[PDB]
């Protein structure tokens, strides 16, 4: 197990995306980690759909909030999910559309990494690839974030209230950490990305709700 890896540099991960003013947060991680899977399975990166993933599955709230196991559970079940351009973003609640023909990748499951455990969820990333995980992201700190390694002691680890993509580890300036990929666009933090603290008491709660999909 590498001591750090950036899936970005591998080809794994598609550009930052925009939510806007919908909590489909969820749908984007979701996606992420299905973008990935797929590159690993096919050699091909293309952008999947999250308005797919809001319209269409039933045990989420669209715009209002979901799971990402949920998500993955549905494009199993539905033996497949849109690529963007065959059911493009729009950030509202809509009936669901899936369009069959547009089809770009389906999913046969997921797997769950054991709640609280940093360490499991290292080696998941270094074997599996992007994993989707869910932590507190209403600290002001992390909203203004631009630059290092994110920590605030005022984290919580119980509230998780937004959903992202783990896409690598490392280490900066004698600091661990987790590459993050969030859904706010490329103007947030570093060009859409921030470094979350990593082995510090599962910070954010970085750990407590990360799931990948299987092929
Ligand atoms: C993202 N922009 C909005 N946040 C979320 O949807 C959170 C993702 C991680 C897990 C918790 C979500 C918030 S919630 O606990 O209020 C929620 C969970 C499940 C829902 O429906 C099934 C709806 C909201």
């Amino acid at each position: 197990t590498p001591d750090s890896i950036d899936y970005r540099k591998k080809g794994y991960v598609t550009p930052v995306k925009n939510q806007g003013q919908c909590g489909s947060c969820w749908a984007f991680s979701s996606v992420g980690a299905l973008e990935g899977q797929l590159k690993k399975k096919t050699g091909k990166l293309l952008n999947l759909s999250p308005q797919n993933l809001v319209d269409c599955v039933s045990e989420n709230d669209g715009c209002g909030g979901g799971y990402m196991t949920n998500a993955f559970q549905y494009v199993q079940r539905n033996r497949g999910i849109d690529s963007e351009d065959a059911y493009p973003y729009v950030g509202q609640d809509e009936s669901c559309m899936y369009n069959p023909t547009g089809k770009a990748a389906k999913c046969r499951g997921y797997r769950e990494i054991p709640e609280g455990n940093e360490k499991a969820l290292k080696r998941a990333v270094a074997r599996v690839g992007p994993v989707s995980v869910a932590i507190d992201a209403s600290l002001t700190s992390f909203q203004f974030y631009s630059k290092g390694v994110y920590y605030d002691e005022n984290c919580s680890s119980d509230n998780l209230n937004h959903a992202v993509l783990a896409v690598g580890y490392g280490i900066q300036k004698g600091n661990k950490h987790w590459i993050i990929k969030n859904s706010w666009g490329e103007s947030w933090g570093n060009k859409g990305y921030i470094l979350m603290a990593r082995n510090k008491n599962n910070a954010c709660g970085i750990a407590n709700l990360a799931s990948f999909p299987k092929m």
